[PDB]
């Protein structure tokens, strides 16, 4: 059984790395391909920035937001890990689209907060999840405190299956116009923060786009999509490994990518 091998190999990683590994792989309609701890809650950390960009694109599509609108700010908006926001600070603004692209591709925290200050805060992010049929994911705080990942805390959490289904809805389920869908996919493919994580464990000819997270208490996450030949999949990986070094956590997620690959290749 290929799925048994998948389970066994993930459990071996968990045992040997003292880790918990949550995975869900779904088809474009949200049908389950495979998973592990798929309905256990994990901190979303920065992975929520992909749904945040989807919310922004939905508003742009609808006309309730404009991509070129300038969002002014001062140094009050700079928080830890805000590389683009810092570079644009002297100019005094970033556009909605600039901020969204920095949030997705650099995991820029200041840019994320700038967009949260606009779209209606964590309450509004959570309402977007509900609107697209995700009753599980919840944002309660802004960056970087939303990544505190206190054990057992249900604030700022999702489950692998809820998030994978949200990704599928956004990319394949008609949440966005064809243009906006294509754009967000290109942003995920061109992500600058994921070279050592999930995509490092996939075949080099798969088209892969993803959004990473790194948070306190050993959280290391990666969500997105992959196309294996003509077959599209949405995937969410959430891991907790407090005893591993940062480099080892990257390698753990890459290893999960390999386990996913073995399953997909072996099931034809
Ligand atoms: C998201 O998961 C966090 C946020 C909670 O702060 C950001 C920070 C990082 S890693 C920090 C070091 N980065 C570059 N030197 C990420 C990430 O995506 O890995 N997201
Ligand atoms: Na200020």
């Amino acid at each position: 059984s290929e799925k048994l091998t998948f389970k066994t190999d993930l459990e071996k990683l968990e045992r040997e790395k003292a880790a918990q590994i949550g995975v869900a792989i779904v088809d474009p309609q949200g049908e389950i391909v495979a998973g592990h701890r798929m309905a256990q809650r994990f901190a979303m950390c920065s992975t929520f920035k992909f749904p945040l960009a989807a919310l922004v694109f939905e508003r742009i599509d609808s006309g309730t937001e404009r991509g070129d609108r300038k969002l002014s700010y001062g140094p009050d908006m700079i928080v830890e890990w805000s590389p683009a926001t810092e570079r644009f600070l002297a100019s005094g603004h970033m556009t909605v689209l600039e901020a969204a692209q920095a949030a997705v591709q650099l995991s820029d925290n200041g840019a994320t907060n700038l967009l949260l200050r606009e779209i209606g805060g964590p309450a509004a992010m959570t309402q977007y999840f509900r609107k697209i049929g995700d009753s599980v994911s919840r944002l309660d705080r802004k960056e970087p405190e939303m990544g505190d990942n206190t054990p057992g805390d249900l604030r700022d959490t999702t489950t692998p299956i809820a998030m994978a289904r949200t990704v599928a809805k956004v990319l394949y389920g008609g949440a966005l116009t064809s243009t906006s869908t294509h754009t967000i996919e290109r942003w995920l493919i061109g992500n600058q923060t994921g070279d050592a994580t999930l995509r490092a464990g996939f075949p080099k000819d798969w088209v892969v786009g993803e959004k990473t997270g790194t948070c306190a208490n050993g959280g290391r996450n990666d969500i997105g999509f992959f196309k294996a030949q003509e077959r599209d999949y949405a995937v969410a990986v959430y891991t907790t490994a407090p005893k591993l070094s940062a480099v080892e956590r990257d390698e753990l997620v890459a290893s999960v990518g390999q386990v996913i690959t073995q399953l997909i290749l072996s099931t034809d």
